[PDB]
C-alpha cells in the first residue's frame, strides 16, 4: 500500500467538497531543513485559498531558519519566527498561535506533507454545524524512500491529533498547549473534549495527512517494529505517566480552571513530568522583573504586561508621571508591586529599576532580576531563554542584549534589536535588556545611583567594582524590536571618564581567569 492509494481513497470520496474565513496553518521546526520546503509547499498547494502559514523554528541548529525566511520572502502568505533556546514543539506551537491572525486555526510537522484538500475539506466539515467546536482528520506514517504505508496498529490510516483544526476562540476559552517535550497533542484534544463535549468535534476519516517515518523523531519512543510495513505504537513509561496525570487533572479541575492552569507564555510546568518531558526553564528561585514607565507609551506598556505577566513570579512597576493606574495592571493584583511617582522633582527615572534590587538585598532574598522598558517588543521566549543563558555561566555572570564596548565615535554598539552570533563580553549593558542572578551582589543602596537618567552606566559600575563580567548574549536578528513609536552627555562623560579603565582593559582580567569565560573576547 502506497500514497497514491491512499490519493485514491480521498479521489473516491465528496466528505468536506460541498459548501471564507482565514485558517493559520501554525507549524514548528527544529533541524528539519531536509524536509520544511516540501511540508511548506504541500500548504501553499491547498485548494482551501484563504490561509496564512505560521512558522517557528525552535532553534534550530541547521540552515533551517535560513529556509524559511527565504520562503517568506518569496511568498506573503508564509511568516516565520525563531525561538532563541530549544523549548520544544509545543512552546513553538503556542508561539505561533499568538502571532497567527486566522479565525480557524490547525496545525503540520516541518517534516511531512498533506493533501491539497486537507483544509477545504476540514474547514466545510468543521463549518458544517455551528455547534462543532473542532475536526480532525487520519494520518498515515510513511517511507520517505518509497512512500509506502507504514501501518500502525494493522491501519493504513487513523484518526491523529496533528490533524485538527479549530475556531480559535478554544485557546481563549481553554488556554494553550501544555508546554511539553511531547504528549500534550494528546491531552489537548482531551482538554477539548472534556470542556466542550466529545460530540463538538467531528471526524473526517480519510487519509489527508501523511507523516513522515524517520529515526529519533518524537514518536520514536513508542514504535516497535513488526516488518518493513508495520509498526506496533505503544505510550512509552514517561508518556503513560504524562497520560495518567493529565486524565486525573481533566477530573479533578473545573474546566472553565483550564484556561488559568495552562497560560501561556510560561516559565514553570503546568503539570509535574520529569526533566525529559520539559525544556521550561523551572527557575529555583523566582523571577523579578522591573520596568519604568511614562504615559506617552502606555500602550507599549500593555503589550508588554501581556506578554511578560506569566513568566515572572512578580513585578515591580515605577509608574512615572502616570495619571490613574491602568486597569491591566491593576488586573494583576498583587503579583505586581506598583510605585506611582506623580512629582517629577520626586522622580528618579530609570533608577526605578532597581528599587526593588535593594529591598531583596536587604531582606536577602535572592532571585532571577530582570529590567525591562516600556518602548520594546519582547517575545514569548525572552525570560526561559534569558535564565537558559546566565545557567550556561553557572549564574556567576550579567546578562543583556543591548551592549556599548567603549575604548563616542569608537564606541561599539551591539543593538538589542541587531543578531550577535556569539556571546562577547562587553563594558556597558542597557538595562532594558538585563538579567542577572541578585545574590551577586551582598550589598547595594539605590541612593548611589546619585543622578538619574544614567542607569546603564551606574549599574556597569556596580558590576565593575565587584569584579562581575557583563555578557551580550547571541540573539537572531529582531527576537526583540523597537516601539518608540513617536514617544547632553556631559554627566555620563565625567562618570565614564572618573571611572577607568574601560575597553577591554577592564574584561581581559575577568574573562582570562575562568574557563567558561574564555570564548567572550577575540
Ligand atoms: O525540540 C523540538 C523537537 C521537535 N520539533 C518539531 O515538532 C514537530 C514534531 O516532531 P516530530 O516530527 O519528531 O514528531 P513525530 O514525527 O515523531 O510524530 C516537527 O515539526 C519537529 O521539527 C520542535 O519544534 N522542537
Ligand atoms: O523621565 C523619564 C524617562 C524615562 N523613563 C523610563 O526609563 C527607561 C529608559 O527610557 P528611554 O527609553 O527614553 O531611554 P533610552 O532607551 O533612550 O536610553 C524607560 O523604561 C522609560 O519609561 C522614566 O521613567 N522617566
Ligand atoms: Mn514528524
Ligand atoms: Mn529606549
Ligand atoms: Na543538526
Ligand atoms: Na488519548
Ligand atoms: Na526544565
Amino acid at each position: 500500500t502506497s500514497i497514491t492509494d491512499l490519493y485514491n481513497e480521498v479521489a473516491k470520496s465528496d466528505l468536506g467538497l460541498v459548501k471564507n474565513p482565514l485558517v493559520s496553518i501554525i507549524m514548528t521546526s527544529h533541524n528539519t531543513a531536509q524536509f520544511i520546503e516540501a511540508s511548506i509547499n504541500s500548504l501553499l498547494l491547498q485548494t482551501y485559498k484563504n490561509i496564512e502559514i505560521i512558522i517557528v523554528d525552535d532553534d534550530s541548529s541547521d540552515n533551517t531558519f535560513e529556509i524559511a525566511s527565504r520562503i517568506a520572502n518569496t511568498t506573503s502568505k508564509v511568516r516565520v519566527f525563531r525561538l532563541n533556546s530549544n523549548l520544544g514543539t509545543y512552546f513553538a506551537k503556542n508561539t505561533g498561535i499568538l502571532k497567527s491572525k486566522g479565525d480557524i486555526i490547525f496545525f503540520q510537522d516541518s517534516d511531512d506533507v498533506c493533501h491539497h484538500e486537507r483544509i477545504e475539506r476540514c474547514v466545510n466539515i468543521l463549518l458544517a454545524n455551528k455547534e462543532t467546536i473542532a475536526v480532525r482528520c487520519a494520518y498515515s506514517r510513511l517511507a520517505p524512500e518509497t512512500q509506502h504505508i507504514i501501518k500502525v496498529n494493522n491501519m493504513d490510516y487513523r484518526l491523529g491529533f496533528i490533524t485538527l483544526g479549530m475556531h480559535r476562540k478554544v485557546f481563549q476559552e481553554i488556554g494553550f498547549f501544555n508546554c511539553t517535550t511531547k504528549g500534550s497533542d494528546d491531552e489537548f484534544f482531551h482538554r477539548i473534549a472534556k470542556y466542550y463535549g466529545k460530540e463538538k468535534i467531528k471526524n473526517l476519516l480519510l487519509p489527508l495527512y501523511y507523516n513522515t517515518m524517520r529515526e529519533n523523531s518524537l514518536f520514536t519512543d513508542m514504535v516497535e517494529w513488526i516488518d518493513n510495513h508495520n509498526i506496533i505504537q505503544k505510550m512509552s513509561d514517561t508518556r503513560q505517566h504524562y497520560a495518567t496525570l493529565f486524565q486525573a487533572m481533566h477530573n479533578e479541575t473545573a474546566s472553565h480552571d483550564f484556561k488559568n492552569l495552562f497560560q501561556f507564555p510560561r516559565i514553570y510546568d503546568a503539570l509535574p513530568v520529569p526533566q525529559e518531558m520539559s525544556k521550561l526553564s523551572n527557575p529555583k528561585i523566582p523571577v523579578y522583573i522591573n520596568i519604568c514607565s511614562i504615559p506617552s507609551r502606555i500602550a507599549q506598556l500593555r503589550r508588554i504586561i501581556g506578554i511578560l505577566k506569566n513568566q515572572c513570579d512578580h513585578f515591580h512597576i515605577y509608574l512615572d508621571g502616570y495619571v490613574e493606574i491602568p486597569d491591566f495592571i491593576k488586573n494583576l493584583g498583587n503579583k505586581a508591586t506598583v510605585v506611582h511617582c506623580k512629582d517629577k522633582d520626586n522622580s528618579i527615572r530609570d533608577n526605578g529599576k532597581f528599587i526593588l534590587l535593594e529591598e531583596l538585598i536587604e531582606k536577602n532574598q535572592d532571585g532571577y532580576y530582570i529590567t525591562c522598558d516600556d518602548d520594546i517588543i519582547y517575545p514569548s521566549d525572552y525570560i526561559n531563554t534569558m535564565i537558559k543563558k546566565l545557567n550556561e555561566y553557572d549564574d556567576k555572570a550579567v546578562i543583556g542584549l543591548h551592549g556599548i564596548l567603549f575604548p563616542s565615535a569608537d564606541r561599539l554598539v551591539y543593538s538589542f534589536y541587531k543578531p550577535l552570533e556569539k556571546d562577547k563580553a562587553v563594558n556597558v549593558l542597557g538595562t532594558g535588556t538585563v538579567s542577572f542572578r541578585v545574590s551577586l551582589f551582598n550589598q547595594f543602596s539605590l541612593s548611589d545611583f546619585t543622578h538619574s537618567g544614567m542607569a546603564d552606566i551606574y549599574f556597569s559600575l556596580l558590576c565593575k567594582k565587584n569584579n562581575i563580567l557583563q555578557i551580550c548574549i547571541s540573539r537572531p536578528a529582531n527576537w526583540l524590536t523597537e516601539d518608540n513609536r513617536d514617544s547632553n552627555d556631559e554627566q555620563q562623560t565625567q562618570l565614564i571618564m572618573e571611572n577607568g579603565p574601560w575597553g577591554y582593559s577592564s574584561i581581559y582580567p575577568l574573562v582570562k581567569n575562568h574557563p567558561k569565560f574564555t570564548d567572550l573576547i577575540p
